[PDB]
């Protein structure tokens, strides 16, 4: 069928976790091949390698370009075009990106364990909440103590579009099934949440037994000599 | 292009809600129709009014209704096809599911960061443990039901254990707060198979995540 | 005295469970020629089966039919209609039956258990309270957790009309006792009502061991 071309933002993890930082250009609905070429605005390095094709709907040829080593003037707030000519279409196709515009950060919340699996005395389960941030890339990763937890071991799902009550914002959640008697004995558990509008990249919450449905509220406070000659 | 067909159970907002339950037949093809099931039931089925999709293969359907009590009941049914770009007749066949479970429906209570600002707080429902992966949420306010646009609920993923193989999903719904602060009660439904009753429900309010007791000690020495 | 007919409406167990629906119409009163053929107005392909003439009391000898698949117009309003033919009876006549309109939503409530027999730790009762629905049709059912218990632990009343202002609306009671071992251990109850005047067509109350909170504030000199 008829051919289109589109152009893809760089990836969260490695922007935040990493240094390479890879653009990509890709064509698709192209109907056999071709010896097709690219274009690229800032070209002090562009090793613009594209490898092989896929196979896509019914059959489809598929082939895309990459760009290396864009992370700080994607930072910076700078464009970035991408322009191909080939064969089967009369016209060459053009696309741009750039980075966002008008963010929000994201709230954390970690919740405690409902009051009925505290009894049964086998596993508990935890919740973590992010909410109300604007572009819809985030990361989520999981802590025992002060060291992280495979990523096996726990389930999250995608961003979506929440209601609106005036600019659109995003959600997404998270849950991690742990041991009843780590949770007794006075373990902690903590939930990170990565996000391009944070100030270091990264923020976190705790949580443990005392912390959480308390069901006791013990404070004591005392004040030593509030008669004292205060100079 | 290619061609194949499928079948498919009947949804689970009309099983559950009100009996109009059909169950389709589809196929992709000419690159005239005919269907046969194997309980004929008297009522013949209808044929598609043929969309076609993707540049590629103009889609035709079929569907048998009214097969509420004997999808319950535990029948097979088959549905095979016939068309001359075919070389053999195309078959499938669909039963209701075995070793099911029931889920654990867990309302929680909002975090105590978010009612300092005064805006909205916001309540979340869990749904976990249940083995066939089609499930129903609704909410209320006090007895109204709220309509679908006003909260928003996520998809329904595996979770990572060896026993067996279970789902979970999750919801959240964000009120405001002069009705949080009124003493209004808000519930979350949840519909599933493997329920006796096919609903559940969970209800909250302003008290029940206060504390049970609260000690105070000044030392003034 | 006369050999009288009758039409009566769907049973709210089943119609609630969703998988069918029955529609009876009765003639009883004289032991006569077995002639009873009856004849309804619609037909929905499988038309009305009579059972046998099912016997009772001093020559009151029954005959009567019911339909099945009443579900759908029922449910969206049709209006049916039933007359019979049996040699007795020359002249039949005419019984129209329509869904009700004008329904109200009820009101339930679970309440906790008087202190007088919490005194003794033997038993406690647990009252499940409905008032306010516009047809005298009902559903109650316990639980335990998460668990459905058989019904024959409990007694259930039947539905009187409360007298209050302009309308008529109905009430209904039951009574559940349980251990109180694991009611003091924290074990958790709940109560369902079933109901066509409902969205969901169900609502469910729980209880566990309404206490506030208690406040210890000591100032040392
Ligand atoms: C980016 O592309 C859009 C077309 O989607 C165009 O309207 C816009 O002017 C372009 N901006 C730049 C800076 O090229
Ligand atoms: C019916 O489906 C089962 C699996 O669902 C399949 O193994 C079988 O071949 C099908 N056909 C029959 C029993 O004719």
């Amino acid at each position: 069928c008829h051919p289109r071309l589109s152009l893809h933002r760089p990836a969260l993890e490695d922007l935040l976790l990493g240094s390479e930082a890879n653009l990509t250009c890709t064509l698709t609905g192209l109907r056999d091949a071709s010896g097709a070429t690219f274009t690229w605005t800032p070209s002090s390095g562009k090793s613009a390698v594209q490898g092989p094709p896929e196979r896509d709907l019914c059959g489809c040829y598929s082939v895309s370009s990459v760009l290396p080593g864009c992370a700080q003037p994607w930072n910076h707030g700078e464009t970035f075009t991408c322009t191909a000519a080939h064969p089967e279409l009369k016209t060459p196709l053009t696309a741009n990106i750039t980075k966002s515009g008008n963010t929000f950060r994201p709230e954390v919340h970690l919740l405690p364990p409902p009051s009925e699996e505290l009894a049964l005395n086998e596993l508990v389960t935890l919740t973590c909440l992010a909410r109300g941030f604007s572009p819809k890339d985030v990361l989520v990763r999981w802590l025992q103590g002060s060291q992280e937890l495979p990523r096996e071991k726990y389930l999250t799902w995608a961003s979506r579009q929440e209601p609106s009550q005036g600019t659109t914002t995003y959600a997404v959640t998270s849950i991690l099934r742990v041991a009843a008697e780590d949770w007794k004995k006075g373990e902690t558990f903590s939930c990170m949440v990565g996000h391009e509008a944070l100030p270091l990249a990264f923020t976190q919450k705790t949580i443990d037994r005392l912390a959480g449905k308390p069901t006791h509220i013990n404070v004591s406070v005392v004040m030593a000599e509030a008669d004292g000659t205060c100079y």
